[PDB]
């Protein structure tokens, strides 16, 4: 695995280890049966096609509603953007690992591709 399994006792500390990607991807979730099991493996197969692109995370909405209120998360599974470590807005593609890569090919270098 390579997405990164942040919490609110910990993930003040580590949307700072930002810098060389510009930012960091999260994905807010819940363990409930939903779209959400279906994602995983796509979004961890992104976080290894992206290990040192763009940083992945993954966050519990039901361990971490503070956080995902603040957030306004409100469903699942629901991908967001933090630039140097704060808000951006949210992430804009398919719901699929090809869609996480594209969306930064799109912008890193899409020429002689």
């Amino acid at each position: 695995s390579d997405v990164l399994e942040l919490t609110d006792d910990n993930f003040e500390s580590r949307i700072s280890d930002t810098g060389s990607a510009g930012l960091m991807l999260v994905e807010f979730f819940a363990p409930w049966c939903g779209h959400c099991k279906r994602l995983a493996p796509e979004y961890e197969a992104a976080a290894t096609r992206l290990k040192g692109i763009v940083p992945l995370a993954k966050v519990d909405c039901t361990a971490n509603t503070n956080t995902c209120n603040k957030y306004g998360v409100s469903g699942y599974p629901t991908l967001k953007i933090f630039r140097d470590g704060e808000e951006a807005g949210a992430y804009d593609g398919p719901r699929t690992a090809d869609g996480i890569v594209s969306h930064l090919k799109k912008q890193a270098g899409p020429a002689s591709v």
